[PDB]
């Protein structure tokens, strides 16, 4: 299943729900035990992450420094150790079992900082920090690299990307995308990284880009159906799905899939309701 987690409707959401591609369903699960908008989701050894994030409420507002991990063979969330700092709007990935947390803001602070999670220690410590300092970064991990694309600094929105190299813990720019991309859905797909929709200061985006690293190039493809920001994006069974985000007027519940085979979009559901900046990872379904 597809699991969303989180997000934002006027109010940091707890919400984890679960779609079934194939049944159309979407199953309601634990709630996250604090509200959280702007984290990011992942899988390891099959269980749920939820990462970072900030919680928005009607009596305060704060960043979240937390990691939480969703079991779906017991329905339950469970805290683990948190990261050295609150990262809201924060991109991570998984290289070798490990959770790697990149970028993302704390009040005034954006990051350029990058930190690494054991689950089998739990314990986070930092590594080297990016080149850039990156809020609404989106990442990929690809063959065993780990990528930040875009963001936004504190002043200017970004295209440039950068690549980190586990072993020997460094950061090196590679080519920019073609499109300036706050809040962008990046994910891997096949033998590439897509980078979808975003915002770049004037307008949210419904193009898509892909890296080839063969060719160190971003090629354009088709298109998303809607325009959104702080989308959330994931694969499943070789097609990228994208869930909820803003389009300058509303929070969308539309979630549209691409087939790289053919390289269309099409929309196969709704949210249960619109929300954006979810956290979304894909795992086994949970034990009736």
């Amino acid at each position: 299943l597809i699991y969303t987690a989180g997000g934002y409707f006027r109010q940091s959401l707890s919400y984890l729900e679960a779609y079934n591609p194939s049944d159309g369903t979407w199953l309601r699960l634990a709630d996250l035990q604090v509200p959280r908008s702007g984290l990011a989701g992942c899988v390891v050894g099959g269980l749920l992450y939820a990462v970072g994030g900030r919680n928005n409420s009607p009596d305060g507002n704060t960043d979240s420094s937390a990691l939480d991990c969703y079991n779906p063979m017991t329905n339950q969330w469970s805290p683990c150790a948190p990261m050295s700092v609150p990262r809201n709007r924060i991109g991570v990935g998984v290289i070798d079992g490990h959770i790697y947390a990149v970028g993302g803001s704390h009040g005034c602070i954006h990051h350029n900082s990058v930190e690494r999670y054991e689950p089998e220690r739990d314990e986070w410590h930092l590594v080297a920090p990016m080149l850039t300092r990156r809020i609404g970064v989106g990442v990929a991990v690809l063959n065993r690299l780990l990528y930040a694309v875009g963001g936004f600094d504190g002043t200017n929105r970004l295209n440039s990307a950068e690549c980190y190299y586990p072993e020997r813990n460094e950061w090196r720019m590679i080519t920019a995308m073609n499109t300036i991309r706050s809040g962008a859905g990046v994910c891997v797909l096949h033998n590439c990284i897509y980078a979808a929709g975003g915002y770049d200061g004037q307008d949210q985006l419904n193009s898509v880009e892909r890296y080839d690293v063969a060719t160190a190039t971003w090629t354009f493809v088709a298109p998303m159906k809607h325009r959104r920001s702080a989308l959330g994006i994931t694969v499943h069974q070789g097609r990228i799905y994208v869930l909820g985000g803003y389009d300058g007027h509303t929070f969308l519940d539309s979630v549209e899939c691409y087939d790289p085979d053919t390289d269309t979009w099409s929309e196969v559901t709704r949210m249960t309701s619109g929300r954006s900046g979810v956290g979304v990872a894909v795992t086994m379904e949970p034990s009736r």
